[PDB]
């Protein structure tokens, strides 16, 4: 992941509430 968006569905859609990446790593806080 780059930018927010490369991990919001990779962690978000796949379970997360939230999965913003910066730079390239991301917090994914799951549901």
């Amino acid at each position: 992941c780059k930018i927010s968006r490369q991990c919001l569905k990779p962690c978000k859609d796949a379970g997360m509430r939230f999965g913003k990446c910066m730079n390239g790593k991301c917090h994914c806080t799951p549901k």
